[PDB]
């Protein structure tokens, strides 16, 4: 399930980590292939063998080496050449060579990134409605692009043999029967049109359908669909509390957005419960729902479902303080206004230093003198937001 990606430059090497990483993979840029041991392998590893200008004998030997060392501390899953999508380098000494290295029939040559303008059609790379030759991409300064096909590029540098896969080709159900017939007649280098993202994500379930795993060829496009592939346990270590007291239709698409998500898990208030005598036992399994989530790296979210409002006001608070004494968390989110009186008064807060403010709408600080010490708190009042405040919390808190 590990992935390595050997880009041949700086930008190349940070973009394809900055995407595995958005997917939730742990990913390092390793600057010197001799520090590469098996706990660094887990889930990412970027090597930049900063040889787009090089000599095409260092640029296939460094590609080569790269891989090599990967495999030598036990890596297993998929590797993926870093290519420019325009094409710029010595491709084919270091597709040649990474293949060589990876020794399986063949390379998927997928190199478009078409939320970035870069389509391949008939085999050529086409850059916001031009061939790659018609564009600046093409006009030196240290590395000419003579050709936006893919295969005369590859040509220059290596002999190995190709075949072209057009778009209608591409999407056709039996793909991965189509990549099999070519790797068992001998072709080596696998080149594919691609128009939208789907498409690169139709390719990578193809090579996933493969008895071997094939050399992945490609710019970010392909990069991302790998990595959305991989399917990364989502988690963090620090994750949010929420507690949700409001019923008003924006909340409920708030958290509907949230619970999307395979790191969100939700904590749900029956209303009616409260008035049970058993409501003290429901709150300590609440509770304990909460920690599990919690402890585990998932986002937790509770919510419910005149004296009415005080009565459910007052039981969250006392939920999250039990939560609190029981602990974690990473900040906790409260909302509406009642609920975050409430919990602050709760978990014995005196007030609020605020900071600053979230997505327009969520002032964030800490609350003073209270159990949960320096803890980042956020509030929001009832009504407040668009579908997407909670998730803009979510990333808040794991950004910090
Ligand atoms: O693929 C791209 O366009 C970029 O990664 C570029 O190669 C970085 O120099």
């Amino acid at each position: 399930g590990q992935v390595l990606v050997v880009a041949d430059d700086f930008t190349g090497a940070n973009d394809a980590g900055v995407g595995l990483a958005q997917h939730g993979a742990r990913v390092s840029v390793v600057f010197d292939v001799n520090t590469l041991h098996a706990d660094l392998l887990g889930d990412a590893v970027v090597i930049n063998t900063d040889s787009r200008a090089a000599r095409d004998d260092v640029a296939s030997q460094r590609t080569a080496a790269a891989v090599a060392a990967w495999q030598a501390v036990g890596g297993k899953g998929w590797i993926i050449k870093k290519i420019d999508s325009t094409l710029r380098g010595n491709l084919g000494a270091e597709v040649a060579a990474a293949l060589s290295a990876a020794d399986v029939p063949v390379a998927l040559i997928a190199a478009a990134s078409p939320t970035l303008g870069r389509v391949t059609r008939q085999g050529e790379v086409w850059v916001n409605g031009r061939r790659l030759t018609d564009t600046e991409f093409a006009s030196d300064p240290k590395t000419p692009v003579t050709s936006a096909s893919i295969a005369a590029r590859l040509a220059e540098q290596t002999a190995l043999p190709v075949a072209e896969i057009h778009l209608d080709e591409v999407r056709q159900a039996n793909l991965a029967h189509r990549l099999q017939q070519l790797a068992d007649e001998g072709t080596r280098l696998i080149i594919l049109d691609t128009d939208v993202q789907d498409d690169l994500t139709h390719i990578v379930n193809a090579a996933r359908a493969l008895p071997f795993r094939p050399l992945l060829v490609g710019s970010a496009g392909l990069s991302d669909a790998l990595a959305t592939a991989q399917d990364f346990t989502r988690k963090t270590e620090k994750p949010l509390l929420a507690v949700v007291g409001s019923m008003s239709d924006i909340a409920q698409k708030q958290i509907a957005a949230a619970r999307l998500r395979s790191d969100v898990t939700l904590v749900e208030i029956d209303i009616n419960a409260l008035f049970s005598p058993d409501s003290s036992t429901v709150m300590a399994s609440q509770c304990e729902d909460a920690l599990k989530a919690l402890t585990n790296g998932h986002h937790c979210i509770i919510r419910t479902c005149q004296q009415l409002g005080e009565t459910i006001s007052h039981y969250l608070g006392e939920l999250t303080r039990s939560i609190v004494q029981a602990l974690l968390p990473g900040g906790l989110y409260l909302s509406g206004g009642d609920i975050a009186i409430a919990v602050a008064t709760a978990l014995g807060a005196t007030g609020f230093q605020i900071k600053g403010q979230i997505a327009s709408c969520v002032p964030w600080g800490y609350l003073l003198n209270s159990i949960v010490g320096m803890t980042p708190v956020m509030t929001k009042a009832g009504g407040f937001g668009n579908e997407t405040t909670l998730l803009d919390v979510l990333r808040f808190i794991e950004e910090k």
